[PDB]
């Protein structure tokens, strides 16, 4: 099975599987039932921004999601990723729709990771920044319904030609190169992730959400994980 | 008076004023009596590295000081700098000697600060990296006994021609430009500081230490702040 | 007696002093009479972007000015800055108006400079990025009519309350810290400058232009340098 | 066949195939016979540094190779990479030995690539920095005799237990993710490469050299490319 650590931007409450009775952001550690959540006042049709950060000194994973001229939603959870994830992982974005839909458009995405080992200035680093996505984005592994090129944007889930969002859709984009998330002999290790999105929903309720995730290198979308599973988990356990 | 927030690498225990009975690292918030300290196994004559980090999401200031092939010392303290420091500050390094001495040589120093406001990718940032210090380092404000140029290093305190450290010395180096440490309308704000040092002590005990500090723009060495005061505080209150 | 090296975005042709008969961009080395120019199809009322780059290996100063979905204007000139400028300089933006006007609005400005000396990874660097300008921008030295805060932008020249541009206006913005542009023992040295602007002109012709400049630390606006002198030169020599 | 653009650090002159009669650095565009070379005073047993740069404004590829307290070797060639290389490529380091040998040790390697298309601050970037190489370096594709982990270094060619170099050896290291080297709608595009090496040769003459290269994504070591072919070319044409 895949080892998943994700920060979810959950637009649809599934109170039956542990979701809060309102849209929220949460920290998922190997389960869709977030170890921590915070109320999120999602704004339909508006471009928002998410920022996720973590460092081995504090061993705390935090995220802030906000819209311009609007209060932000913050969520933090104490977790030592050395004990949860493998040394080498892959990072990506995931999204899904179920009975209800919304567009899960990504306008930009950047990530920076640094590892300092026991030596002078000996820091290994990785950084990538996407502001425009091309039709042939070779450095991205697109899974499921995810597609690039539409207006230079990344469409995680299926959107028809007339621009309307489709139900029962799942899609992910993983950066091509494996990321060395930690090392036993590292003094300091940290990562920063930032992405802007546009969740637009024409129907009754928006669903199901977007999630930033870290996984084992060979991770793939679990079969049937549309809807509430965010394309990350095989079941709601 | 000056508003000081510093991370001290205290090599000499002054138990009479609140120091632990062993070398330690500490977080000083407007007073030399650290709000938080951690035992530090200082290694005489060896190059060490210090890393300090802070972000407005967690509102926690942390630091790690280590030597190669050696366990590190970590210290963290929850503090909202918005309520402590002014919006515009100056960052620097400070060091002192008293009856007992040590060299307070800085081999490198880098700093990165970022402020994200309520707007798309609207991030203001400042970054500087010093690996070599020249005889005429115009972007540094040297105070007291601090001098640059000797072997491309920054000597915070007085070191004789023969290379031996002098007692009763104080010196600081502040980066020339004021730093916008925070702003009421910032979504995220963070800073990272890193510096390598070389503390060498020929005499009985090493004293007194090095400190990374953030202060009011016009800060200056208080008179008589050699020894235990680290060139940062006027008294031991 | 300032030593000036600037890249001009000349919106008004003053053929009487050497300007081409059309808007152009040029490389000015101690004189308003560009050593090199290129036709520039300036677009009234549109946000444009300028990029300047230089490296000691090629000893060539290049710039590209473009507007979205439009052809760019490029200008390059072979010049060894070690022979032209002092070791320590200051960098800034300048703008002026005369009988004719235009707004010289700066929306963003970033600069990065690196110096690699004869040592392993021993690089000294400086980087600052401005996407938003505040009312109290302490790390900037505003000269002449330059002001910050207006909609988070940098207005180099005088703009009325209603927004209309004023004639006979000069203004500059220099970054607070001195920049080590070069060093005799440097293997490689390079710098990159990028800024976006908005030149809007209601009157007959736009005038006079914007310029990115490098100067001696203590440089200041020459008396009477409004109009064709761009706030950089004392005369048309 | 592979499309190769490389900067060679040729330690062994093969005059019979066009090599100058002295160690040299060169720019190879699809052939082992450099379009441009420069005399290089290689220092046996000393750590050196190589810096390569390119930008679409000047369309010139330059490189500087130097040793501390020593004069550098510079080589530049005017070439538009849009006409030579495909849009997506892979970057790496290559080295070889033949009848004569040397160690082709890489101590560090960093790369930065940026593409700015027709849009505000819309820049796509990639940056990776390697100061330490681990035994299980997953983000690198090791070809031939290349190995990592030995003292945290990258040994491009075969070296024994006692550290001595082996003859008739070839090896390469390519970064895992494909690099978008160019795009038809990009205003500016640039890349920078830096790496430190240690060429040590116990035998009569050092051979054959190290090279930084850009190639088609699926490139692999040509059959029989040991010796003078630097593991990049199938023949000496
Ligand atoms: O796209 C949203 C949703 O679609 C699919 O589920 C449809 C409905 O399925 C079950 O009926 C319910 O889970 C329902 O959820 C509502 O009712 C629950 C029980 O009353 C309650 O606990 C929930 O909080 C909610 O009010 C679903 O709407 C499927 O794709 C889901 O995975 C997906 O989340
Ligand atoms: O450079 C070290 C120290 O030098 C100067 O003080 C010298 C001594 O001054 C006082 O005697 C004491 O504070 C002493 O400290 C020792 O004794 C204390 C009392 O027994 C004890 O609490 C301390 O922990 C320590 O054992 C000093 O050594 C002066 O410049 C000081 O500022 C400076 O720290
Ligand atoms: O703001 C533009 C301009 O305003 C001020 O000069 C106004 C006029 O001053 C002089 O008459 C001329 O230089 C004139 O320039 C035009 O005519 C010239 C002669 O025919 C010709 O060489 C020029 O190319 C141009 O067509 C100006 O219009 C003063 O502030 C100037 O510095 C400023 O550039
Ligand atoms: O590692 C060096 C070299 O080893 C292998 O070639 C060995 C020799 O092969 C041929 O004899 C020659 O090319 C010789 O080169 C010398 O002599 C040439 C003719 O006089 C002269 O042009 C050359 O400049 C050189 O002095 C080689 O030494 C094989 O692996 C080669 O690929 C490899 O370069
Ligand atoms: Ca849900
Ligand atoms: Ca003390
Ligand atoms: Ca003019
Ligand atoms: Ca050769
Ligand atoms: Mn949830
Ligand atoms: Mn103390
Ligand atoms: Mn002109
Ligand atoms: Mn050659």
């Amino acid at each position: 099975a895949d080892t998943i650590v994700a920060v979810e931007l959950d637009t649809y409450p599934n109170t039956d599987i542990g979701d809060p009775s309102y849209p929220h952001i949460g920290i998922d550690i190997k389960s869709v039932r977030s170890k921590k959540t915070a109320k999120w006042n999602m704004q339909n049709g508006k471009v928002g921004t998410a920022h996720i950060i973590y460092n081995s000194v504090d061993k705390r994973l935090s995220a802030v999601v906000s819209y311009p001229n609007a209060d932000s939603a913050t969520v933090s959870y104490d977790v030592d990723l050395d004990n949860v994830l493998p040394e080498w992982v892959r990072v990506g974005l995931s999204a899904s729709t179920g009975l209800y839909k919304e567009t899960n458009t990504i306008l930009s995405w950047s990530f920076t990771s640094k590892l300092k080992s026991n030596s002078t200035h000996e820091t290994n680093a990785l950084h990538f920044m996407f502001n425009q996505f091309s039709k042939d984005q070779k450095d991205l592994i697109l899974q499921g319904d995810a597609t690039t090129g539409t207006d230079g944007n990344l469409e995680l889930t299926r959107v028809s030609s007339n621009g309307s969002p489709q139900g029962s859709s799942v899609g992910r984009a993983l950066f091509y190169a494996p990321v060395h998330i930690w090392e036993s002999s590292a003094v300091v290790a940290s990562f920063e992730a930032t992405f802007t999105f546009l969740i637009k929903s024409p129907d009754s309720h928006p669903a199901d959400g977007i999630a930033f995730f870290i996984s084992n290198i060979d991770s793939s979308i679990p079969s049937g994980s549309t809807g509430r599973l965010l394309g990350l988990f095989p079941d709601a356990n």
